[PDB]
C-alpha cells in the first residue's frame, strides 16, 4: 500500500521597488535658462528642448516574472 | 491501496512598486525661461518643447507576470 | 508499503530596489545657462537639449524572475 | 477697516483597528478533553467551563473621542 | 486697515491598531487533556475552567483622544 | 496697516500597533496535560485553570492622545 502527501506550502515574496521612492524634504531648483537664436538655417529635421528644470521618474523596469511548476506522476 | 493528498498552499506575493511613491515634501523649481529666435530658416520637420518645469513619472514597466502550473497523472 | 511525505515550505523574500530610493533634505541647484547662437549652418539632422537642472531617475533594472519547479515521481 | 476670514479646513482622520482583522489563513485545533468527576462535594457557589477550543475576541476598548472647539470673539 | 486670514490646515492621522492583525499560516495546536477529579472537598465558591486550547485576542486598550482648539480674539 | 496669516498645515502620524501584528508562520504546540486531583480538601475560594495551550494576544494599553491648541490674538 502506498501514501503520497504532496504539501508545497509558498509564502514566498517578489518584490520590486524601482524609481523616486521614500525621499524627503527635496527642493531640486531650476536656474534661469536665457536663449538667443538668429539667423540659424536647418537643412534636415529638428528636434529640441528647452527648460529651467526636468524632474524625471522613466521606470521600464519594474518586471516581476514568477513562473511556478507542480508535476506528480504515479505511472 | 493508494492515496494521494495534493494540497499545495500558496499564500506567495508578487508586487511592483514602480514610478515615485512615499515622496513626502518636494518643491520642485521651475526657473525663468526666456527664448528669442529670430530670422530662423528650417527646411524640415521640426518638433519642440519650452517650459520652466517638467515634473514626469513616465512607468512602461509594472510588469507582473505569473504562470502556474499543477500536473497530476495516475496512468 | 510506501509512504512520501512532501512538505517544501518557502518563505524567500525576492526583492529589488532600485533608483533614488529613501534620499533626505537634497537642493540640487541649476546655475544661469544662457546660450549665444548665431549664424549657424546646420546641413543634417539636429537633436538639442538645453536646461539649467536634469534631475532624473531611469530604471529599466528592478527585473525580478523566479523560477520554482517540483517534481515528484513514482515509477 | 477690518477683515477676519476665518476658515479652518480638517481632513484630519482618527481611526481604531482593535480585535481580529486581516489574518489570512488560521486553523486552531482544540484537543480531546476526557472530564472525570467522583463524589465531590461543594457547599458554595461553583462557576465551571469545559471545552477543547476558544476563539474569542472580546474588544471592550476601541472608542474614539474628537472633540473640536472653534471661538471668533470681536469684543 | 487690519487683514486677518486663519486657515489652518488639518490632514494627520490618529491610528490605533490594536490586538491580532494580519497574521498568516497559523496553526495553534492543543493537546489532549484528561482531568481525574475524585473526592474532592470544596467549602467555598469555586471558579474553574478545563480545555486544550484559548486562541483568545482581549482589546480592552487601543482607544483614541484628539482633542483640538482654535480661539481667535479681537479685543 | 496689520497683515496676520495664519496657516498651519498638519500632516502627523500618530499610530499605535500593539499586540500579534503581521506573524507569518507559527504553529504553537500544546502538550498532553495529565491531573490526578484526589481527596483534595478547599477551606476557602479556589480559582482553577486546566490546560494544554494559551494563545493569548492581551492589549490593554496600545491608545493614543493629541491635544492640539491654537491661540491667536490682536489686544
Amino acid at each position: 500500500s502506498v501514501q503520497i502527501v504532496y504539501k508545497p506550502v509558498d509564502l514566498s515574496k517578489v518584490t520590486s521597488k524601482c524609481g523616486s521612492l521614500g525621499n524627503i524634504h527635496h527642493k531640486p531648483g531650476g536656474g534661469q535658462v536665457e536663449v538667443k537664436s538668429e539667423k540659424l538655417d536647418f537643412k534636415d529635421r529638428v528636434q529640441s528642448k528647452i527648460g529651467s528644470l526636468d524632474n524625471i521618474t522613466h521606470v521600464p523596469g519594474g518586471g516581476n516574472k514568477k513562473i511556478e511548476t507542480h508535476k506528480l506522476t504515479f505511472r
